[PDB]
């Protein structure tokens, strides 16, 4: 079967409208990847040690140590928004639609080709790229997700993001469990502090093989292969941003006192002694009631610690947070502009809201006594130092989430942003995600493997140290997906219109190529349109 | 599939007799087309700017600045009559119907081939060419018309016009927004006048990708692509030419004298003072009816200014016109004596009449007095000077369109006329296209996309400026189409015979080839033989 | 009767959106006072061949 092809390029996406304002939306994305064959046909494990970063007493941070297993096989990765929709794309959706529905998602593989390469060392020397008809495409998809999760967004190595433009998947490797203890010190700090790699606990070794359980396909030229229809189990993503907060929740006090003229200066007033009006208030001291006081439903966001670092048993880590800033680094295949040169990332961070959000400059605490004009000493304020250290509050400390916490999910990053990603499969789950805005629960898409099959020389022995020598071979073969989405149309609720992406004499020249046919993509909000909360 | 052929050659022309004078031609036109590797596998947005040009006051017209999008793929046009008849089909459907209809249209892709070019650097150094048996050619048929309509044949890039001749498709590209300022001025205007290219409207940007608003196949040696049959909505072109002008037309004054004896001298005469005739004038002053005063029921042709050049957001442009002439460049590969050395092109003004044309020359106006003979102070001619220049009269101002034109609508110029073309989406639209004699209101033929897929080397990082390096790849495939028409076969209405296309001692060697098998293929007449206008 | 558009370029293109500049051109003021500011219609290219 050489001379056929086996499959159709696509890349279009359609929106077919239902029945009452719901459409159905069906990205179809197809790109030619290449592959080559792998530097090591066998499974390392590898440690990564960088104790002399760490070693300069403040540079804790800065903990790269960890080990993983180097597996010989490529994983295809097409999680983020850029593999599935363009610039044109993401503005309808997110200008017209509500909320999003992620709905199925299937791939193939097809036209699949090995060449291999001639060193063809005359004078030069030349080089020649052969056909290797009877070579074979290793492929495995791991449907029952036996193999560890590792989304390739987390670190910028999806699929391209340009459907012109061939792609590569990404070398396959998983996390092995570790012992490492780092303790915190600062340039002032003493004596060397205690920075080691103890090493691994047999009672959590795990050393995963794909071709012990995942079942394999070789694919020849003629042949092709495809996954079937996962449909997911998703919660709904909105595509509005809500804005109030408790002190913008529930009936405004009356105004007994309203301007007559227009004015910046002139404010309408309650016009009631602060400590004279009626309302509700769960400060039992006080007959105070302020905006500041009186009494909300629950709380709108909490408080963390921040630049908070815990460690475990493999070392320090970042509390994580459910508040609003990501920060994207990538580049080249997946925005950043093309011709640009150097190797420096392309980055951008993106900013959700106030929705949620914190500003601790303005947070306080009071003794119970209130009594106000408050004294310095019944006050503990985001200036007066704890530990004594001058550069920490109580609020770097502070946390106030709690029965009443109220609270959104993460928006879509487009186009860097991962799309789903996987639950953890422990018994208490979180209530979110911070990497993807749709987390399937129980039943989650199995990853593809890739992997060209060696091509073994008239030389080879099993029973010999050296290192197989193999044919240099190499494969390019095309893949095509289809993530489906099901999403509501907005309405118009206001008077006033409403947030809304578009074209700016500003941003115009983002969206198109340049005279040597460079490009980029920009990245962009996602939830642009209030919503009331309450 | 690779040793099986997948279509027939054929490029005969049939006509099939039906009932009643109709009959049905079916042009089937098949060429092998080589297509090279893209030079770019990137779209871009280039700008051609040539001030110097135009910065020369005076050389306005020589206004080539514009941008362009240039996409990596190729445009199949067949759209040129040179491409479906040969000159003496030419003749027999010029020469013996009556009205043409444009009905089908079909195409086909077969026998794909794919090689590739390995430079043996050997002394001379060396080269050599082998089959890609696994490499696949693109293709696309933008049935939706989707991307911009850019026919061929304006710029003579149309299929070859010899059935035994390769031909090739051509790059395509399409315009993309631009502003930009140019004020007339001629050799004596002083100072620098005002000549800018201003850049891009934001709200007029469209950045169109074939990959993303069409479905690609890939078609490997054993492969096919076959078009459906699209059938036109065109109004029938005729095969027939008027001649009367309002002078002809109706009554013609009864001569109340004959000549008596034959002579060139020998007038009859109407008999009768210019003033005590009978009949109808639309001249309410005078009492005068002359072949030139008398009143004709509208008006057989209209007046417009003459190289008027007016100006839009993109710059100047001729005023186009509906009178009688089209001039074609072209060369080798569509007529021009294909053993002809240098770059200069062949070309021709087809004339086509006297149907609807006029003489400015012999243009006047005079005062509503009339009072003749007319002095020079109530009489505009096309001698004295408007605006003082001496070289300008009304005429080139004048405009004599309105509610009682009648007018015809373009005729076939074989064989390098454009056949069929698109109408714009305008909510009014022109009354005709002055580019061809069929155009398809609601639904014309999606335009066919051909381009190289992308033969990778073993060395390819998408991550990197670079410029992904490929494969010497290059295609060769036939193509095959099928245009069909339907027409009526003429009948002779008069006493004497007609105007017949026909072979002279002096077109003889137009239509043969030479001793070297030089060949070329000479423009001809279509709209031979009059018809009664009224 | 209206029909919903579809996104053709890889661009995306003019929308009509609240600016930190019309913002209140939308509100009315603390007198009440209001008003409606004239806005744009076909804001989307089209290709015209």
């Amino acid at each position: 079967g050489v001379g056929i092809s086996t499959g159709t390029f696509n890349n279009q996406t359609e929106f077919k409208f239902l029945e009452n304002g719901w459409v159905e939306i069906t990205a179809n994305s197809s790109r030619l990847v290449h592959l080559n064959m792998p530097e090591s046909e066998n499974y390392k494990r590898v440690v990564v040690n960088n104790m002399d970063k760490t070693a300069v007493k403040g540079n804790m941070a800065l903990d790269d140590i960890h080990v993983e297993i180097v597996t010989p096989w490529s994983l295809v990765d097409a999680n983020a928004w850029g593999v599935w929709f363009n610039p044109g794309d993401w503005q309808l959706i997110v200008n017209t639609m509500s909320e999003l529905h992620l709905v199925s998602f299937e791939q193939e593989i097809f036209n699949v080709v090995l060449k291999t390469v001639s060193e063809s060392a005359t004078q030069p020397p030349t080089k020649v790229y052969n056909n290797d008809l009877t070579a074979s495409l290793m492929v495995a998809l791991d449907s029952n997700n036996t193999m560890p999760f590792t989304p390739a967004a987390m670190r910028s190595e999806t699929l391209g993001f340009y459907p012109w433009k061939p792609t590569i998947p990404t070398p396959w490797r998983y996390y092995f469990q570790w012992d490492r203890t780092l303790i915190p010190s600062h340039t002032g700090t003493s004596g060397t502090p205690t920075n080691v790699y103890h090493g691994t606990d047999p009672d959590d070794v795990q050393f995963y093989t794909i071709e012990n359980s995942v079942p394999v396909h070789l694919l020849r030229t003629g042949d092709e292969f495809a996954t079937g229809t996962f449909f997911f189990d998703c919660k709904p993503c909105r595509l509005t941003h809500t804005w109030q907060t408790n002190r913008a929740l529930g009936l405004p006090p009356f105004l007994n006192s309203l301007p007559q003229s227009e004015g910046a200066t002139n404010f309408g007033d309650i016009g009631v002694q602060q400590d004279k009006r009626r309302g509700v208030t769960q400060m039992g001291n006080t007959d105070y009631i302020t905006e500041a006081t009186i009494m909300r439903p629950a709380e709108v966001g909490y408080s963390a610690p921040y630049y908070s670092f815990e460690a475990s048993t493999q070392g320090p880590f970042k509390t994580p947070i459910a508040a609003g800033d990501p920060r994207y680094a990538f580049g080249r295949q997946h925005g950043q502009k093309t011709t640009t040169t150097g190797e420096t990332p392309e980055r951008f961070t993106y900013i959700a809201h106030q929705d949620t959000g914190r500003y601790p400059e303005g947070d306080w605490i009071q003794n119970i006594n209130f009594n106000l004009p408050v004294t310095n000493d019944n006050v503990l304020l985001p200036t007066d130092p704890i530990g004594g250290k001058t550069g920490i509050n109580y609020t770097n400390i502070f946390n106030t989430y709690g029965p009443l916490t109220a609270l959104n999910n993460v928006p879509p990053v487009y186009p860097n942003g991962q799309i789903w990603d996987k639950e953890f499969d422990t018994d208490l789950k979180p209530r979110l995600h911070i990497n993807a805005p749709f987390v399937c629960q129980n039943n989650c898409p199995g990853q593809l493997f890739v992997k060209v099959a060696p091509n073994l020389t008239n030389q080879y022995d099993p029973d010999a140290s050296a290192n197989m020598s193999r044919i240099v071979t190499y494969s390019d073969f095309w893949w095509k997906g289809k993530l489906v989405f099901k999403a509501k149309l907005r309405a118009s609720h206001t008077w006033n219109p409403i947030q809304q992406m578009s074209i700016n004499v500003d941003n115009q020249f983002n969206y198109v190529p340049n005279n040597i046919g460079a490009m980029k993509i920009v990245y962009e909000k996602s939830q642009l349109a209030p919503r009331k909360l309450y």
